[PDB]
């Protein structure tokens, strides 16, 4: 006789040890255990191989070999005089002035530069300062999710500081508040949980080896809210930006444009208006935040990797859930890994300006983890759903047929791509999920939803009672690994490589009130950007600059969402969901032919829905399903 085996029981044990949740000491929200976070500490096949390689070895190579040396070479460089190494006589923030650092940018486009873009970034445009480019960027840039419908009691806030002001003007736009939209960033405060007399400041000190020298160097932040109107034509428009919110606006310094419409012109020309240049320039330090930490790395890159988790530890491998969202998981592990290693404490926590230094040495008190903390607490999965984040947000894609969101290429391809990816979750999922009965006797989704709502710290992930709920649950994990993460990832170089376009934190304090502000000059907006070879802002611009060319870098045609809708083809797990016979295999090449023939189509309606902006507005490629990856592989 022998000791009992148990198949099923055996995988799911192995599992729960291979797949260990993190216990929140590290600073961050739960992800897999790898001590040090070390690629020799992930599970084999989950780490790097050279490239070329059987997926048994490994994942092949995440970054780019030679990209990857650089930016740890210029993290790891903490003297304020720069290496000899990296000095050149031409650099892009030498400078001194706006000009001479926009006559070099041009200077460096080709005809590597492999992202989409092709090394094109928003610097191309000579009026990439201007509102219209600026405004643009909330629907179509880096981070196109976030943009609201403005509350009564926000309104009803800008009406009463305006009237405070005496721009009647403006008042009337919005006590009469036909479309007006916000980007709110205020909530920076109760993140960090910094108090309204607190400001943002990040201490950069000096070292010789781990010895500081007394000298620093200081990064500044701001908790940005912006109003805009959304026209009849689709143009939107920013009426005021609130430079740091304190509470209120009366606490707060606010500043109005002086063009109302998008048509208006003044006797101070954009260009010359320095004052908002700079406010615009203030929020765009408020965005990059809000992308790279909430848009960007929590709500995929860490909501994806809780998944990834509680799904290895629940449900087993051969198990039709697992085949379906297995394949959107390739390189994601190690890829996250190397992000808390080396990204974060690095290159995220060192050029924003939330501080309260760098380096840091327990992260748990530096405030770029604890926001980091606070947008995965009050992330919201079901509210991101595609149809419920576009109906919350207050845009109605499916109703409206005044071309008034003709602008908004990104809620307008995701209303169909998530359409489409759920078309293919459906047909798959009802394969064998014929019932609400069939979910409810299904040994793993009750216990699959548990471990993610406490263990994973998503509460907010469904209770999976019927089929549309399963479904919508797959969607919504499928969606965020691909796609989502694919429009908010693969655009950066472009929007972050020409650093003053979207810079990641101001190189000088805010000023004192609005008389300072309404007084700034160009000294005064070249003064907050990392320009010159002074106060170790040569380190600020190659990381804004790289760690972006370091991300950007263009998916391989084999890691594509259509190559898989072609072939079914499991690049994570080297196998293809129809060779398992268990599974009703004549209904998902079905489901495939008709996703593969939904993403041909798709393609042909991107482009269209990118053409169909207003005249001169910059293209939206990124949903390109041929530039879609897979899975968060980088
Ligand atoms: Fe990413």
């Amino acid at each position: 006789g022998y000791e009992p085996i148990f198949p099923v029981k055996r995988e799911l044990d192995l599992k729960k040890r291979i797949y260990q949740w993190s216990d929140g000491t590290d600073g961050y929200p739960p992800h897999l255990k790898v001590d040090g976070n070390d690629e020799a500490n992930l599970p084999a096949d989950e780490r790097q191989s050279k490239p070329g390689s059987a997926r048994s070895e490994g994942v092949g190579q995440i970054f780019d070999m030679q990209e990857t040396a650089f930016v740890s070479k210029i993290a790891q460089a903490v003297s304020f005089i720069i290496p000899k190494d990296i000095d050149h006589e031409n650099t892009p923030y030498k400078g001194p002035t706006l000009a001479d650092v926009e006559k070099f940018n041009k200077a460096q486009f080709p005809k590597k530069a492999a992202d989409i873009m092709k090394g094109r970034n928003i610097g191309e445009y000579d009026d990439w300062y201007s509102d219209a480019r600026f405004a643009q960027q909330h629907f179509s840039g880096v981070n196109p999710s976030t943009i609201e419908t403005a509350s009564q009691d926000k309104i009803k806030e800008y009406i009463s500081e305006a009237q405070k002001q005496g721009l009647d003007k403006v008042k009337a736009i919005l006590e009469d508040g036909k479309d007006i939209l916000i980007q709110d960033y205020s909530y920076f405060r109760e993140a960090t949980g910094a108090t309204n007399e607190q400001i943002f400041q990040n201490t950069v000190y000096e070292l010789k080896g781990t010895t500081p020298t007394g000298k620093t160097t200081s990064r500044y932040a701001a908790a940005s809210v912006v109003i805009f109107q959304l026209h009849e034509d689709g143009r939107l428009h920013p009426l005021a930006i609130t430079l740091d919110y304190k509470g209120s606006l009366d606490n707060s310094i606010t500043i109005f444009n002086r063009r109302l419409s998008p048509d208006d012109t003044c006797d101070i020309a954009e260009k010359e208006d320095w004052p908002w240049r700079y406010a615009k320039t203030v929020a765009q330090t408020a965005d990059w935040a809000r992308h790279e930490v909430a848009t960007h790395l929590v709500d995929t890159h860490m909501i994806e990797e809780a998944i990834i988790v509680a799904t290895n530890r629940i449900i087993p491998e051969g198990e039709l859930l697992y085949e379906i969202l297995s394949p959107h998981w390739f390189r994601t592990l190690s890829l996250n890994a190397a992000a808390r290693k080396l990204l974060v404490p690095g290159v995220i926590a060192r050029i924003a300006g939330f501080g309260p230094t760098s380096p840091s040495l327990d992260f748990k008190g530096n405030n770029a983890f604890k926001l980091i903390d606070w947008s995965y607490k009050n992330f919201n999965f079901q509210d991101k759903y595609i149809p419920n984040d576009l109906k919350k947000r207050g845009f109605d894609i499916k109703g409206d047929k005044s071309g008034k969101y003709k602008n908004y290429p990104y809620a307008n391809d995701m209303y169909l791509l998530w359409g489409i990816i759920r078309n293919f979750v459906k047909t798959v999922i009802e394969s064998q999920y014929t019932s609400d009965h069939v979910v409810q006797k299904d040994p793993y989704i009750g216990g699959w939803c548990k471990e993610i709502q406490t263990n994973g710290q998503i509460p907010t992930f469904p209770t999976i009672t019927t089929v549309e709920q399963l479904i919508d649950a797959v969607t919504m994990c499928i969606h965020t690994a691909s796609p989502q993460h694919t429009a908010v990832n693969y655009l950066q170089d472009y929007y972050y490589s020409f650093v003053p376009a979207k810079p990641p934190a101001l190189c000088t304090p805010l000023p004192q009130d609005l008389s300072a502000l309404q007084g700034y000059t160009e000294k005064d907006l070249t003064a907050a950007l990392p320009i010159g070879t002074e106060d170790m802002k040569w380190k600020d611009w190659l990381l804004a600059a790289q760690l972006p060319e370091l991300l950007s870098y263009k998916v391989q045609q084999d890691y594509n969402l259509i190559t898989y809708a072609k072939s079914l083809y499991n690049v994570n797990k080297n196998r293809t969901i129809t060779e398992n016979t268990k599974f009703n295999c004549k209904t998902i090449k079905k489901a495939a032919a008709d996703f593969y023939s939904h993403l041909k189509s798709a393609g042909v309606e991107f482009e269209n829905y990118s053409k169909g902006q207003t005249a001169g507005t910059v293209e939206y490629p990124v949903l390109q399903p041929e530039t879609t990856a897979i899975s968060i592989l980088i």
